[PDB]
């Protein structure tokens, strides 16, 4: 399986920790922007307040320990000009006790198909 | 529930090549992602002490690779750009995808170079 194009760490609670180069640019964002603010608040999320919510809800879903994928759009391309569709998903990462302590943000862009 | 922030953090593929780092870690070695990125973490310059450390490090990845949790005290070359050595709290995270393979290896990294020194000074005082 390809590598991811974006990727975010995130907290438990999903607040942005780290994120690639790629997604920075593509969404035209800079890490100290965002770091430490809930991920779904970060500019990807925000075409409409529906998107932002959908997000909020997948983090959520994550936190409690609930693998997610599925395909949104994102302001994603061209320093947050052009809207991308992506394969996203967001992995729960836990300790040996099972805890969840962070969540990887994953993203793969499908657009050139279709 | 919580735990103590990271300082160094890093993504490994499953097999302990360098995918992304923080800029603290980057800074603290002296060394920028690009020299790193698609080699094996064991070769950037944190694990850079001996042909040992080198050696040690490489089979941490290789045990977190199978699926082991890694954690132990160590001391790595991550101040003043990569000159002088710190004792950090180091653990190698294997993460799964939705599957259950291991995708990929998460680094981290927390300075504990002033708490085994206070702990070495109060050891003195004891005596004392
Ligand atoms: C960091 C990151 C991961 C995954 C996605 C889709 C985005 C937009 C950012
Ligand atoms: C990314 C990273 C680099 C170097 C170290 C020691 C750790 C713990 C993490």
């Amino acid at each position: 399986m390809a590598l991811y194009e974006f990727v975010g760490l995130l907290d438990a609670h999903g607040n942005v920790l780290e994120v690639n180069q790629v997604a920075l640019e593509g969404g035209g964002i800079t890490l100290e922007e965002i770091r430490g603010k809930p991920f779904w608040k970060a500019r990807w999320w925000q075409i409409s307040k529906k998107t932002e919510a959908t997000q909020k809800r997948l983090v959520e879903t994550a936190s409690s320990g609930e693998f997610v994928r599925c395909d949104v759009e994102i302001l994603g391309k061209s320093g947050g000009r052009e809207v991308i569709a992506v394969d996203f998903s967001l992995l729960p990462i836990c300790n040996e006790e099972g805890s969840i302590v962070y969540l990887l943000a994953e993203g793969r862009n499908i657009t050139d198909k279709k």
